[PDB]
C-alpha cells in the first residue's frame, strides 16, 4: 500500500528529501543513513530512526541516495545486492552513459531497479529537453541557468589560494551561454586580484565572463533560489519556425528531494534494470491510478 | 531497417503526416488510405500508392489515423486484427479513458500497440502537464491555448442559423479562461444580432466572454499558427511558490504531424497494449540508440 523508503545523507538534500517523503501519503519513511548515525541528531529527526548502515533499518524497498555524485556508484553497488532500489540525483553529464552501463547488469541478476541522474537538471530537465528535441527534430536547443547558486563552482573557487569562504551565482545570458558572478570571503593577507587571476585561471571559469567580488559575508549574499530556461526553435516534419520555451523560478534542492521521491516512486512499476528519468512513463513519477490520472491531465 | 508506415485519411493533418514521414530517414511510406482511393490524386502524392482500404497496402507496420475523433474507434478496431499499429490524435479529453479501455484487450488478443490521443494536445502538452504536476503535487495547474483557430468551435458557429461560414479563434485569458472571438458570413438575409445571440446561447460559448464579427471573407482571417501556455504555481515537499512555464508558438496541424510519426516509431517498442503518451518513455518518440540519445539530452 505505501513505500517505505530510506534516505542515505542528511546533506542540504537529505533535509529536503525528509520533507518531500513526510509529504507523500504514499510513502514510509524507515530511516536516514548517516556516517555518524544517531549522534547529536537533528531536532527534526526526532521521530525517525537514524542508523551507520542501510542492513541496520527493516524493510526498506527503495534507497533515495541524498550523497555526492562521486559517491553514488559505490554505495548505489553496495546496497543493490541486498535486493532494494536505488534513485540518485547523480548530476555529471558525462559519466552519465557509463554509470548506467555500469549498474545495468547488477541491476537485472538481483531483480531490483536503480534510477540515476534525477534532479530537475539531468532529470526533469532532460525529459523536457527530450520532448521538445521531438517536437521539432531538425533545429537548435539551448539550456539556460539562473540566476541561482553553482556547488560546482562555488566549491572550485574555496579550493583556490587566498580564498577563505566563496558562492560562484551562474547568471543565463541565452543560447547556453552563461557569466558567473563570483562573491567571496579573503583570507587575511591576499587581495581581490591576487583571487580573481587565481579563480579565472582555472577551467571552469577561464571560458565565461566573469566577476570576482569581495563581500564580509557570504552566507548574507547566500539563496538557494535557481532556475532554468529551455528553448527550442526548429523544424516539425519540413515547416520551419516551430518554437517552445519551458521555464522555472524555483527552489533548488527543495525541487530534486521531490524529483527523487518521484523515481523513487516510479522505480516500484518497472522491469528490473538501470534508468534515466527519459527511460520512465512521466505518469510513473505520480501516485494514484492510471485511469483517475490520465482523466486529470491527458 | 526502417518503419512501414500507412496514412489513413489525406485532410489537412495527412498532408502534414506526409511532410513528417518524408523527413523520418527511419520510415518508408507504404501509401494514403483515402475513402476516394487514387481518383483525383493531388501533386504531391504523385510517387506514392493510395488505395481505399489499407488491406490493399502491404507490409504496413503502423497506420497513422489523420481522421476526425468520431472515426478513430471504428478505424482502430478495424486496422488491429490485421496485426497492425495505430497511432492516432483523438482529441476528446472526456472519452479519452474508455476509448483506451475499449482497444486495450483488442490490441492485447492481436499482439499489437495502439497508442491513441497524440497531438500537441492532447499529446505533447499531456507530457509536460504530467511532468509539470509531479514536479509540485500540490497546487493548481493551467492550460492556455492560442492565439489560434479552433476547428470545434469553429464548427458549432457554423452550425447556427444566418451563418454561411464562421471561423472561432480562441485567445488565452490566463488560468485556463479563454475569449472566443467569432467571425461570421452572414447568409444574405440574417443579421449580426439574431446570428450573435444564437451563438452564444451554445454552450460552447455560453461560459466564455465571446465577441461575434460580420467579415466579408473567413478564409481571409484564417491562420494555422496557433500555441499553448502551461503554467504550474505550487509546493515541492513542502516548500512553497514553485513556479514553471512551458509555451509554443507553432503551426497546429505541422505539430500534431511530427507528434503522430514520433508515436509510431515509439509503438514499435512497447508490449501490446493502448497506451496515452503519458505512458511512453520520451526516449522511444526519437530515432537513435538510447545510449547516444542520453549522451545529447540527459
Ligand atoms: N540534479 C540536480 O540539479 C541536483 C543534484 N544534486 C546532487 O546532490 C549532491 C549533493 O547534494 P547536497 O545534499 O546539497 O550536498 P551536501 O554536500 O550538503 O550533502 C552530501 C551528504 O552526503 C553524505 N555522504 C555520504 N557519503 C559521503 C562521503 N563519502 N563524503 C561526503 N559526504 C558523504 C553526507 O551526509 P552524512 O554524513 O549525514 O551521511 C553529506 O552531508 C550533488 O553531488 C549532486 O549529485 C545537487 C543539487 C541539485
Ligand atoms: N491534438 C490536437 O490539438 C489536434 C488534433 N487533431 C485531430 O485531427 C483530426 C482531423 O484533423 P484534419 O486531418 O485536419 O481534418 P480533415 O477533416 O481535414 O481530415 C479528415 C480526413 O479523414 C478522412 N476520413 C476517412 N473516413 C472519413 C469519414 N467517414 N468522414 C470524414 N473524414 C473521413 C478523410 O481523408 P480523405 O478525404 O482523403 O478520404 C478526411 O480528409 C481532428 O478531428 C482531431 O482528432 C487536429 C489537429 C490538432
Amino acid at each position: 500500500k505505501k513505500i517505505r523508503a530510506a534516505i542515505v545523507g542528511y546533506g542540504n538534500i537529505g533535509k529536503f528529501t525528509v520533507e518531500a517523503v513526510e509529504a507523500a501519503e504514499d510513502f514510509e519513511l524507515v530511516g536516514i543513513v548517516r556516517r555518524q548515525g544517531a549522534e547529536n541528531k537533528p531536532a527534526e529527526l526526532a521521530p525517525y530512526k537514524v542508523v551507520q548502515d542501510i542492513k541496520e533499518l527493516e524493510g526498506v524497498d527503495v534507497a533515495i541516495l541524498a550523497t555526492p555524485s562521486r559517491s553514488c556508484k559505490e554505495y548505489a553497488e553496495k546496497i543493490l545486492p541486498l535486493g532494494i532500489n536505488t534513485v540518485d540525483s547523480f548530476d555529471i553529464h558525462t559519466d552519465i552513459v557509463d554509470y548506467r552501463s555500469a549498474l545495468m547488469p547488477l541491476c537485472k541478476e538481483h531483480h531490483a531497479v536503480s534510477i540515476i541522474s534525477a534532479g530537475w537538471d539531468p532529470g526533469s530537465d532532460s525529459v523536457v529537453r527530450t520532448l521538445m528535441q521531438s517536437l521539432a527534430p531538425k533545429g537548435l536547443s539551448y539550456t539556460n541557468f539562473g540566476p541561482g547558486m553553482s556547488m560546482g563552482h562555488s566549491v572550485c573557487a574555496r579550493s583556490k589560494k587566498g580564498v577563505k569562504n566563496a558562492l560562484s551565482m551562474t547568471i543565463p545570458l541565452g543560447e547556453g551561454i552563461h557569466r558567473r558572478m563570483v562573491y567571496v570571503e579573503l583570507e587575511e593577507g591576499a587581495t581581490l586580484d591576487e583571487v580573481t587571476k587565481e579563480i579565472k585561471a582555472d577551467p571552469y571559469f577561464a571560458h565565461d565572463e566573469t566577476h570576482v567580488m569581495a563581500v564580509d559575508s557570504v552566507d548574507a549574499v547566500k539563496d538557494m533560489g535557481h532556475g532554468v530556461h529551455l528553448v527550442r526553435k526548429g523544424v516539425s516534419g519540413k515547416t520551419q519556425n516551430q518554437r517552445m520555451e519551458f521555464s522555472m523560478s524555483i527552489n533548488n534542492p527543495a525541487l530534486t528531494a521531490q524529483v527523487l521521491v518521484n523515481v523513487a516512486r516510479a522505480s516500484m512499476h518497472q522491469q528490473p534494470g538501470c534508468y534515466t528519468m527519459v527511460e520512465i512513463p512521466v505518469i510513473d513519477l505520480l501516485a494514484g491510478e492510471r485511469e483517475d490520472l490520465i482523466k486529470a491531465l491527458v
